[PDB]
C-alpha cells in the first residue's frame, strides 16, 4: 500500500518536475528571445520573467533535495544540509510567492476602477506600490525564518516536520488570501461596470473587443485557485491527521504552484499565447 502510493507521488513529481521546468523556461526564454531581438518589454513581462527565474530555482532545489534523499540518505539525514535547505527554500519561496502577489496587485491597481481616494493614490504609483510591498513584507520572511528556526532548534533539542509544514502552509496563505481578495475585488469592479454600460449605454454596436476576450482568463484562474484551495486544505488535513510519509508528499504539494500557476499565466498573456502558438506552428 505505502509502496505503490510512494511510486504514484514519485511519478507525479517527476511529471510536474518537468511541466514546470517546461514552463518557467519557456516564459523566461520568451521574454529573453524578445529582448535580444530588439524588442519592447512591458513591466507585466518584466515581473512574469522574475516569477519565471524564481520558480525554476524553486523547483530545481525541490528535485535536487529529491534526488539528494534517494541516492543519499546517509547525507539527508543531517542536520546541516537539512537546516540549509530549509531555510534557502523558505528564502526563495517567499520572494516567489510575494511577486506572483506583486503581479496581482499590478493587476488589480491597473484594471479596477473605484471611488476611493486610497486606491487611487495607490493607483497612479504602482511601481511604488509593488517595490513597497517587496519591501515591507520582508517582516513576514524574518519572522518565518525565526520560528522556523526556533521549530528545529526545539526539535533537535528535544525534524518535527508536522510544525514546520504547519508555519510554512500559515506563511503562503496571507499572500493567497491578498491575491484572492484583489481577485475578488477586480470581478466587482468589473461587474459593476458591466451593470452600467448594460444600462445607460446599448452595450456595443460591435460587442466583439470587451472582457470576452478575459473570460478565458478568469475561468482559467478561478479553476485554479479553487483545484488549489482544496489541495491547500487536502494536504493540511493530511499532515495533521496521521501520515508518516510526509518527505514525498511534501515535495510533491511544494511544487505544485511554481509548475502549474506558470501554465496557467501562460493561458493569459497575449505575448505567451502567441508564442506557444508560433511554436505549435513551426514544430509542425
Ligand atoms: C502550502 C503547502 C500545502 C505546501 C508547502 C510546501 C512545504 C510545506 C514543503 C515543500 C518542500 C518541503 C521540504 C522539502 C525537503 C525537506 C527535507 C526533509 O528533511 C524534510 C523537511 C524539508 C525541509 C521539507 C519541509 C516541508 C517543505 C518546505
Ligand atoms: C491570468 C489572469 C487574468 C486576470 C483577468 F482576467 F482579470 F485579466 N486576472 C488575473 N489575476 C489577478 C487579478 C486580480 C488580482 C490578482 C490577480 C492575480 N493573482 N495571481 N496572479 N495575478 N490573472
Amino acid at each position: 500500500m505505502g509502496g505503490v502510493i510512494k511510486s504514484i507521488f514519485t511519478f507525479v513529481l517527476i511529471v510536474e518536475f518537468i511541466i514546470g521546468n517546461l514552463g518557467n523556461s519557456f516564459i523566461a526564454l520568451v521574454n529573453c528571445i524578445d529582448w535580444v531581438k530588439g524588442r519592447k518589454i512591458s513591466s507585466v513581462d518584466r515581473i512574469l520573467t522574475a516569477l519565471a527565474i524564481s520558480r525554476i530555482s524553486l523547483v530545481w532545489l525541490i528535485f535536487g533535495s529529491w534526488c539528494v534523499s534517494v541516492f543519499f540518505p546517509a547525507l539527508f539525514a543531517t542536520e546541516k544540509m537539512f537546516r540549509m535547505l530549509t531555510n534557502i527554500w523558505t528564502v526563495i519561496n517567499h520572494f516567489s510567492v510575494w511577486l506572483a502577489t506583486g503581479l496581482g496587485t499590478f493587476y488589480f491597481l491597473k484594471i479596477a476602477n473605484f471611488s476611493n481616494s486610497i486606491f487611487l493614490y495607490l493607483k497612479w504609483r504602482v511601481k511604488k506600490v509593488v517595490l513597497v510591498l517587496l519591501l515591507v513584507t520582508s517582516v513576514f520572511l524574518f519572522l518565518n525564518i525565526a520560528l522556523i528556526n526556533i521549530h528545529i532548534n526545539a526539535s533537535i533539542n528535544g525534524r518535527f516536520s508536522s510544525l514546520i509544514v504547519l508555519t510554512s502552509t500559515v506563511f503562503i496563505f496571507i499572500p493567497f488570501t491578498l491575491s484572492l481578495a484583489m481577485f475578488l475585488l477586480l470581478i466587482f469592479s468589473m461587474w459593476k461596470h458591466r451593470k452600467k454600460m448594460q444600462h445607460t449605454v446599448k452595450i456595443s454596436g460591435d460587442a466583439s473587443t470587451k472582457a470576452h476576450r478575459g473570460v478565458k482568463s478568469v475561468i482559467t484562474f478561478f479553476l485554479l485557485y479553487a483545484i488549489f484551495s482544496l489541495s491547500f486544505f487536502i494536504s493540511v488535513w493530511t499532515s495533521e491527521r496521521l501520515e508518516e510519509n510526509l518527505i514525498i508528499l511534501s515535495q510533491v504539494m511544494g511544487m505544485a504552484y511554481p509548475s502549474c500557476h506558470s501554465c496557467v499565466l501562460i493561458l493569459g498573456n497575449k505575448k505567451l499565447r502567441q508564442a506557444s502558438l508560433s511554436v505549435l506552428l513551426w514544430l509542425r
